[PDB]
């Protein structure tokens, strides 16, 4: 059919603010299924830098890494019809009410969640967090 | 500009236990229930009539099969700008914040139907609530 | 031990926009809707019959007046241990966690009615859904 | 980045018991309460100053009467880009996902007020919290 | 009728954990109305000690005061039928799911909310937080 | 005061999409996730060890098959009095306010498992997280 898989990361601020179930629930209610899930008490900076390698040239690149390893994170692989962009739309941004970041986040860096933005990004990101491909 | 529109809560809503969730979103936008019917299984006739305008489409038959594969609730809602607002509340599976935007993810199994114009509203209401 | 019980959603539920909230609590406990009717204003006859056992009480007349001062929904729910469980779900205005425990605060305006025994269930269902 | 904006929870919010619901959406977006006051009935001169930029509109008088028809809560929220962000949260009755889009459906009884600019924010805050 | 007024205090841990609306919403949904409300960025230890004067002899008395002034608090006066005990039952304790403390709290001291436990306590507590009686 | 207990989110939880709902109730009670694992299908020997104290019961085999009929999540929660508190949160299908009381209605498909003692907690955690 139109089956797809995408990679989501629940960020440290999510645990800090007790919004983990809240975020996962929004994705769950949109009818997406967990295919793989891993809890990281503290992720290796290595994986983070690979995950954000495309951003290695930006000014915010190192502070973002500091943050991404400042607390726990959960890497999840969701599956569903048109999953990559639907979950991306669900993630939204801090300016659009109705989405996860729009309702719960308010910072350029501490935005609670990451979602693959394309097929190439997904395949690559999933490989990073679930090497046992 | 007070109006009345027709809403159908689809089988997938019962399957996934989202009936109250959906009705609650409409109720909280302050629209009232004027009439309502519960159908364990809707008569295929009614369904075909409801989607008459689609009889020529390729998705017609399967859609009917689905619309009868479970219970459905027919509801007539009243309120200011009801048709337009409930339609907007229904949304689509792309934009978060709406019923379909937050809970649906299929082009066919989209939980709810809402009239899209004054004309279809009057017609749809007559189909499910002939007693008028 | 599959059963069917009758539930009435009272006027105060429509007044306070808690209809979906209440139906959602029952739906989430996994009980299904077997039949349902919406009444803009319930016929006083039905109400008097429903509360027959109370005809001698001092609160009878006022209760009837209230039960007809707004819309009400009659619902027949099915499920394992339905009568007992939905009754427990209905609770009372003292114990938090139940429908009345979290949302009601009056001895008369308590949002919902649920049969309390196998006998009253069969009788109550016959009153609102004679077509049996 | 830090800003402070003034929000007013309107009479209809108390009537419909949506006060916690509204304040909750702002709290979940991570904004903090700096100041807050509950008015069982706000002094009319305060309301008129608050809407002074509207003093020549046809709806001015009626709106002020509505704002004085019940309690209201004035709150000073602090947070990054607070003015713009809380303004978008409020939205309008045509935008699902926002406060007015999900819970309001009237041109006047629209549950909430939020400053629309830095000047209006500064002016409005001094109106409800002159003690600074 | 059976009209009553009671005094509720939203505690510092409530703001810390962003549970203020949540708590007030549970009381709001049970059909109780706010008659007076005051926001304290930091309450004067004086009022706290008066509020808990009956506990002045307990070991936990000073730490509880330290906490009660460690952050903001909101004093509210609710009104409704049988308000004092109904709101008291709503408050519940950390061992009873279904109540505010039962669902959201988990400590002997940081328990999110205070509710008058009797008519005498209410009248006295209300006087403490709303002297303009 | 600090304890650590083992929780299992059962297959029915994924089937009924109640995973976030269940985990949310534990998260809102202030318990923290220490360890967590998702199993699309848990190895049967793990389930049998987990319920080894039940190995002689008539329901043993059927329960194990149910526990292997879908994904499950094993979590180690840490918090003050975690074992007892999370146990009460789980409750039973007769107790409104708890997880099973609000969402479950079966003797076997009861959505969640939580250690009932310090020894069982210690044993259970080593079964799902032997890497310690
Ligand atoms: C733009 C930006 C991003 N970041 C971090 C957090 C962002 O989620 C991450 C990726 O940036 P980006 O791709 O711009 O946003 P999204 O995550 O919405 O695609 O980099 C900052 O820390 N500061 C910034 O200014
Ligand atoms: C377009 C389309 C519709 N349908 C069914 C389900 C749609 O809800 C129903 C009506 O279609 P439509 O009128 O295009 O959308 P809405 O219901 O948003 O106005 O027809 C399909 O089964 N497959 C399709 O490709
Ligand atoms: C006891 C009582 C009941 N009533 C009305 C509303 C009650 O829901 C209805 C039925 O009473 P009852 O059977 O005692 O309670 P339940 O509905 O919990 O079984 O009668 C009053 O109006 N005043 C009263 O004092
Ligand atoms: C435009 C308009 C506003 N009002 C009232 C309610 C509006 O919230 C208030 C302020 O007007 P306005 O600034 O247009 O709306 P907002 O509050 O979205 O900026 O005036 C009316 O009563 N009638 C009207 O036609
Ligand atoms: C019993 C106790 C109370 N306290 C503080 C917080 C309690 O909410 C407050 C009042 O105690 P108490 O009357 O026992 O509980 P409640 O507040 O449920 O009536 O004193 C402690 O700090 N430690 C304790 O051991
Ligand atoms: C008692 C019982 C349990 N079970 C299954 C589901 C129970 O959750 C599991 C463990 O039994 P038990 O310890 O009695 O329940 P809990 O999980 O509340 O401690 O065994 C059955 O399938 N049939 C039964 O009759
Ligand atoms: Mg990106
Ligand atoms: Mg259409
Ligand atoms: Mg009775
Ligand atoms: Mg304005
Ligand atoms: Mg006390
Ligand atoms: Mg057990």
């Amino acid at each position: 059919a139109g089956l797809q898989r995408t990679l989501v990361l629940i960020k440290p601020d999510a645990f800090e603010r007790s919004l983990v179930a809240e975020i996962m629930g929004r994705i769950e209610k949109k009818n997406f299924k967990i295919v793989s899930m891993k809890f990281w008490s503290k992720a290796p900076r290595n994986l983070i830098e690979q995950h954000y390698k495309e951003h290695s040239e930006q000014s915010y690149f190192n502070d973002n890494c500091d943050f991404m390893v400042s607390g726990p994170i959960i890497s999840i692989v969701y599956e569903g019809t048109d999953a990559i962009s639907k979950i991306r739309r669900l993630q939204g941004n801090i300016l659009t009410p109705g989405t996860i970041r729009g309702d719960l986040a308010n910072d350029i860096r501490e935005n609670l969640i990451h979602a693959s933005d394309s097929e190439d990004s997904a395949v690559d990101e999933i490989s990073i967090w679930f090497p046992e491909t």
